């Protein structure tokens, strides 16, 4: 069995093994990488995502979100206040304010420590789930607007049609801002690049070992679980690295650089942290292993959980029992 202790793992795949996707994603599977949720790609020196980034301030953060936590310092929600617009440009200059950036640190590791000590008491300012991208059309490998979409793997594995689309989001992040625990929308994979600035760390737990972290949440957020049985899925828990390994709960940890790819394998739950200003660019994907993750992925249906337009296929096709009640949550 490969990977056995679920480590993450991280590829350099030559020129030649950049070009065909879904087999080095095969690869990276055959080797264990799935086993940890994680995995990091760092692509061939001969490789570029785009020419400059000298040109990007123009674009438009419509709805900047403030993170605003409560809990402690290892355990707490957050939530998101919505802001008044403004360019990236402009939220460049505000993440590099005294009030916003990074302070000084010797490692990453130091980072991390102040992180989880001071997180909860600002609250961070970022750019989510905004629809674009910044591959340059001529970069014909792991262009994340060029990725086979998952209604077509859908339509090639089960044989129907489906309505929807599938294409990238942008995400301008600054020193705390942070992406809580969670899966993705029916535990399909993740593909994440980061595109310009500094560096997000992530957290991982193995896929064979998500329930593990759903009951510490459960005891960790008993308010939020009674009021849905997959609050996770909402989106705004965190538990630090501390508590995880108080509880014995199975996790790795790793820091993604600017020009590096990471992976979320279906159900990997992951979390983590900006660094300082950046700007990164995901997308979920399937593949053929990922068709019996979402027959089974949980799903939200007390109406917290956000309209999803290309789901409503994927609830529908897969999980036909559970459609009608998660359509109502809708
Ligand atoms: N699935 N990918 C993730 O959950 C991380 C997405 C990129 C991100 N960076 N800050 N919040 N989100
Ligand atoms: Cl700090
Ligand atoms: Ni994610
Ligand atoms: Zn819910």
């Amino acid at each position: 069995a490969q990977n056995p202790n679920c480590n993450i793992m991280i590829f350099h795949p030559t020129k030649e093994e950049f070009n065909d996707f879904d087999k080095y994603i095969a690869y990276m599977e055959s080797q264990g990488a799935h086993r940890a949720g994680l995995a990091k790609i760092i692509p061939p020196k001969e490789w570029k995502a785009r020419e400059t980034y000298d040109n990007i301030s123009e674009i438009l953060i419509a709805t900047p979100l403030q993170q605003v936590a409560s809990g402690r310092a290892g355990v707490f929600t957050q939530y998101h206040k919505k802001k008044k617009a403004m360019t990236v440009g402009e939220y460049r200059h505000l993440a590099n304010s005294k009030k916003y950036q990074t302070p000084p640190h010797q490692n990453f590791e130091d980072l991390e420590r102040k992180y989880w000590k001071n997180r909860i008491y600002n609250s961070p300012i970022y750019g989510a789930d905004i629809s674009g991208s910044l591959f340059d059309e001529n970069t014909k490998q792991w262009n994340l607007g060029h990725l086979g979409t998952i209604q077509d793997l859908l339509e090639k594995e089960c044989g129907v049609v489906i309505e929807g689309v599938n294409t990238p989001y942008l995400y301008f992040g600054m020193w705390k801002t942070t992406f809580a625990w969670h899966t993705e929308d029916m535990d399909l994979y993740s593909i994440n690049y980061l595109h310009l600035g500094e560096p997000k760390t992530w957290y991982v737990v193995p896929p064979e070992h998500g329930q593990r972290l759903e009951r510490l949440a459960r005891e960790l957020f008993p308010g939020s679980s009674r009021g849905c049985g997959a609050f996770l899925r909402h989106k705004v828990a965190l538990i630090s690295p501390t508590v995880l390994k108080e509880n014995g709960i199975p996790f790795n940890r790793i820091t993604q650089e600017a020009g590096e790819f990471m992976v979320t394998f279906p159900y990997g739950y992951h979390a983590g942290f900006n660094h300082g200003f950046n700007c990164a660019e995901a997308i979920n994907f399937a593949t053929p292993r990922w068709i019996d993750y979402g027959k089974m992925a949980s799903q939200c249906s007390c109406g917290e959980a956000r309209v999803t337009f290309s789901m409503d296929a994927f609830v529908r096709i897969l999980q036909p029992e559970r459609y009608d009640l998660w359509k109502r949550g809708q």
